C-alpha cells in the first residue's frame, strides 16, 4: 500500500541531509507506475525466480534507488548539500561503502540492502557502474552553465543522467531479470538508449531547450525537440516490432516510453502559501 | 603496392558484370581506398608477420577496392535508378545475404561475396559485412523516400539513417576481413560500437556541409539557421569522437584508421 512505503522511504531519507519528503513521494508515485505497469510480465517470471512481485522488501528498495536519484539530482542542482558532501556521498554510492562524512548514512543502508537482496550480483556492480556514470554526468550537466556543449553532447550526457539504466538495472537486480546477460545484446543497448533519450528530453520539455533557444535564438527549439521526441519514439517503435525481449523487458521499456514526468519529479514539491 | 590504373582496370573488369556499373565507380572506389590504405599502411606491416596478410597483397587490396567501387554503384542505383527496382531488391538481398543473385545481369555480386568469404582471415567478418551491408542497402533507400515523403522525419532519425548509409562500418569491416583486424572482438567493448557511430556521424555531417541534413532542417524550420547548427554539431561529435579514442587506446591500425576517415574528403575520390 502506499502511504506504507512512501514513509519506509521516507524513513530512511532521514539519514540523508537534504533528503526532501518529496524525494520520497515522486520515488513511490513512479516505482508504483512501473511496477503495477509490469505486474503480468512480471508473475510469469516470478516462478523461474522466486522473487515476488509484491515483496515488501523488494518493493521499497526499489522506491528508496529511485528516492536516491531524485535526491542526488537536487542535491547536484539546488544545491542542498555542500560540493564536499556531494563528492563523499557519490564517492560512497559508486563503491557501495559508507560515507566518509556525517549525515549520510542512508547510503550505507541502501547499498547494504541491495548488495543482499541481488539476485544476480553482477547486477549490483553494474548498479554501482551506473551510480558512478549518472554521478558523473549530473556534474557535466551542471558544469555546463558555469562556450557551450553541442546539442549531440547534451543529449549524450543527458541520456546518462536520466538514470533510466540505473532504474533498469535496479529491477534486474531485485527480480532478476537477467539484465547482466541482456546487456551483450546489441540491440538492447541501443534501446536502452532510445527509452533514455526519449526520457532526458520528455523532462527537458517541463536544459536543452534553453540551451538551444540561447545558441539559435532564431530557432523554432521547441517546435523542434518536438520532432526530436517523436522521431526517437518512433525508432524505438521500429526497433520494438524488428526485436524480441523476454518478459518483461519489453513492458517495462514501453511503461518508462509512456511515463511523462508530470506523473513524478516537476509536479512535486511542498506546499507554502505564497 | 599495385599500380593506380591497374588497380582501376582490376576493378573495372569485375564491374562489368554488373549493370549500371560505370568507369567512375572504379576510379573513386581506388581513389578512396588507395588514400586508406596508404594511412594505416605503417600499422598494417606491424601487424603482418602475426596474420600472414601482406599490405601489399593485390588480391587482397583489388578485393577491399571491389567492395568501395560496390557501395559506390549501389548508392548510384538507388539515387539514380540506374536499374529497376525489381533488380535493386535482388541485388540487394544477394549482396545482403551472401547467395547468387536471383535475377541476370549482376554476376558481379555473386563473385564479390565469394571472394570475401574465402579471403576471410575471421570469418565472423564476413557475417558482419553481410549485416553491414543489409544496413546500408535499407538506409539508401529509407533515405531515398525522404526527399518524395512531404512527411520528413525528423533530425534523430535522419542522422540515425545517415550513419549507416555513410557506410563507414562496411568499409572498416572489409579492411578487417582482409588483413585479420579483429573487429569482431574489439566490437565487443561499448566504446569501439561509439567510435562507430561517432566516426559514422561525422561522415554524415562532413558530406551533406559540403536525403540531406540541410535541405531537411532548412525547409522543416525555415527560420533555423541550420548550417550553423550542423557544424556545431559536427564540432560536438569531433570532440566526443577524440575523447574515447584518447581514453581507450585501440589495438593498431584502428587509431591511424579512424584518424584517417575523421580526416578524408568526399573530394578526394568523389
Ligand atoms: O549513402 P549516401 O549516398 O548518403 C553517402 O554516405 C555516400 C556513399 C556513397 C558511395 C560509397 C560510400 C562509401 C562506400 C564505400 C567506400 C567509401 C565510402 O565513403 C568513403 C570515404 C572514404 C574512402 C572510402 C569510402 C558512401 P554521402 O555522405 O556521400 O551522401
Amino acid at each position: 500500500q502506499t502511504e506504507r512505503a512512501v514513509q519506509q522511504v521516507l524513513e530512511w531519507g532521514r539519514s540523508l541531509t537534504g533528503f526532501a519528503d518529496e524525494h520520497a513521494v515522486e520515488a513511490v508515485r513512479g516505482g508504483q507506475y512501473i511496477l503495477q505497469r509490469i505486474h503480468p510480465s512480471l508473475r510469469g517470471t516470478s516462478a523461474r525466480t522466486g522473487r515476488d512481485p509484491q515483496d515488501e522488501t523488494l518493493i521499497v528498495t526499489f522506491y528508496r534507488e529511485l528516492a536516491l536519484l531524485f535526491w542526488l539530482d537536487d542535491c547536484n542542482d539546488l544545491g542542498l548539500i555542500s560540493p564536499e558532501q556531494l563528492a563523499a556521498v557519490e564517492q560512497a554510492l559508486g563503491q557501495g561503502v559508507p560515507c566518509a562524512l556525517p549525515g549520510f548514512e542512508g547510503c550505507a543502508v541502501l547499498r547494504a540492502s541491495l548488495a543482499t537482496l541481488a539476485y544476480d550480483r553482477r547486477d549490483y556492480a553494474q548498479l554501482l557502474d551506473d551510480t558512478r556514470c549518472y554521478s558523473a554526468a549530473l556534474r557535466a550537466g551542471h558544469a555546463q552553465a558555469v562556450e557551450r556543449w553541442s546539442y549531440a553532447e547534451y543529449l549524450h550526457n543527458g541520456i546518462d543522467s536520466i538514470a533510466y539504466a540505473n532504474v533498469f538495472c535496479c529491477l534486474s537486480l531485485l527480480w532478476g531479470l537477467d539484465m547482466a546477460t541482456l546487456r551483450a545484446r546489441p540491440a538492447f543497448r541501443q534501446v536502452l538508449r532510445l527509452i533514455s533519450a526519449i526520457g532526458r528530453l520528455q523532462n527537458d520539455l517541463h536544459n536543452a531547450v534553453i540551451l538551444l533557444l540561447q545558441r539559435y535564438p532564431a530557432m523554432p527549439v521547441v517546435e523542434f525537440l518536438n520532432d526530436e521526441l517523436a522521431g526517437h519514439t518512433r525508432m524505438l517503435h521500429r526497433v520494438m516490432a524488428e526485436e524480441r525481449f523476454p518478459a518483461p523487458w519489453g513492458p517495462l521499456i514501453e511503461a518508462m516510453a509512456a511515463i511523462r514526468v508530470q506523473y513524478y519529479r516537476t509536479s512535486t514539491s511542498r506546499y507554502r502559501s505564497d
